């Protein structure tokens, strides 16, 4: 399949080179599998979620999202004309309140409600869980995420927008989970990535058109925002069966394109989300 014009991040993670416009990718698009957005919520009424989408959890008054980060990064994972992978499954966890705030504490049970939801789920190519959120490193926040992984569920994190190492942020620094940087669409490092020993891999983050609450779409920026587009690829490489939840990160790894990025610190992973889709 070939989404022409499509957002750069979409065109770039199936391109082995910046600058084109296309979005190349398999016609079976993430279908039988499913992608938990641990955020602010999902506008699941939104027309770009084809009725894919639905909240399954809130930890706030309303599962209603208010402020819209999750709804974009939603859009980014699974929607029709921003979503890498357009079929999947997308089930709302809302952690974050309308501010785009939450505690930890309510982070924390967030990721073990989806270990334990899967459960009552049909999701037969498998579970990925996307986390575009973090704050000051926390070994509790860490160990939630890494309980998130082992109980069979790819998980990626933003790595965070301090223009600093990601070892000092969580769920970021946690080594277990699919840590994930943000380049713009010229292959440099995002201006307020983080970068670190601790990135597995980096996808586009910068000027990310996506869906928005109020059926509307918009254009942001943010590690937040290359989280998805590799949950997204794993949640599309599981349904191909090229991998699975325990191995996508370091298959995404292996295959990335390695070596385009630039303004890359010493230490840090030279590798960019790429689908390898040969039609
Ligand atoms: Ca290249
Ligand atoms: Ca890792």
């Amino acid at each position: 399949a070939a989404q022409t014009n499509a957002p750069w991040g979409l065109a770039r993670i199936s391109s082995t080179s910046p600058g084109t416009s296309t979005y190349y990718y398999d016609e079976s698009a993430g279908q039988g599998s499913c992608v938990y957005v641990i955020d602010t919520g999902i506008e699941a009424s939104h027309p770009e979620f084809e009725g894919r989408a639905q909240m399954v959890k809130t930890y706030y008054y309303s599962s209603r999202d208010g402020n819209g980060h999750g709804t974009h990064c939603a859009g980014t994972v699974g929607s029709r004309t921003y979503g890498v992978a357009k079929k999947t499954q997308l089930f709302g966890v809302k952690v974050l309140d309308d501010n785009g705030s939450g505690q930890y504490s309510t982070i924390i049970a967030g990721m073990d409600f989806v270990a334990s939801d899967k459960n009552n789920r049909n999701c037969p190519k498998g579970v990925v869980a996307s986390l575009s959120l973090g704050g000051g490193y926390s070994s509790s926040v860490n160990s939630a995420a890494a309980r998130l992984q082992s109980s069979g569920v790819m998980v990626a994190v933003a790595a965070g927008n301090n223009n600093a190492d990601a070892r000092n942020y969580s769920p970021a620094s946690e080594p277990s989970v699919c840590t994930v940087g943000a380049s713009d669409r010229y292959d440099r490092r995002s201006s307020f990535s983080n970068y670190g020993s601790v990135l597995d891999i980096f996808g586009p983050g910068t000027d990310i058109l996506s869906t928005w609450i109020g059926g509307s779409t918009r254009s942001i920026s943010g590690t937040s925002m290359a989280t998805p587009h590799v949950a997204g690829l794993a949640a599309y490489l599981m349904t191909l069966g090229k991998t699975t939840a325990a191995s996508a990160c370091r298959y995404i790894a292996d295959t990335a394109n390695k070596g385009d990025l630039s303004n890359i610190p010493f230490g840090t992973v030279n590798l960019l989300a790429y689908n390898n889709y040969q039609a």
